[PDB]
């Protein structure tokens, strides 16, 4: 449920 904008910054492909 909670945002994962964090996670996309060190997750990009």
């Amino acid at each position: 449920f909670l945002p994962l904008w964090l996670w996309l910054w060190r997750k990009l492909k």
